[PDB]
């Protein structure tokens, strides 16, 4: 199923973005608190 | 429903991005006043 | 159609996270200088 | 919209996301060598 495969890929994309946004939030916190 | 749950997730990440971009802008302005 | 709407939102998120990460790199360089 | 349009877009997003994840890893390493 082409659409099911695409949605699987979007799900993984969204998990990767959840984690990278957390990483960025940490960097931004560290700069703020120097 | 999977697609709806993924839309909820992207919306949460869009809001988190919004506030981080705003925080970075605040910090750049402050650091530039040093 | 739910999938195309999800894909557009993921595109928006990725574009905004590119901007965020660009600005974080700029901020990190700035705080090292200033 | 055709399924093929969505598949091609999601492939583009996956490649763009790959580089985003790698840029965040690069920044996390740089900050961690504080």
């Amino acid at each position: 199923m082409k659409v099911k495969q695409l949605v699987d890929k979007v799900e993984e994309l969204l998990s990767k973005n959840y984690h990278l946004v957390n990483e960025v939030a940490r960097l931004v916190k560290l700069v703020g608190e120097r």
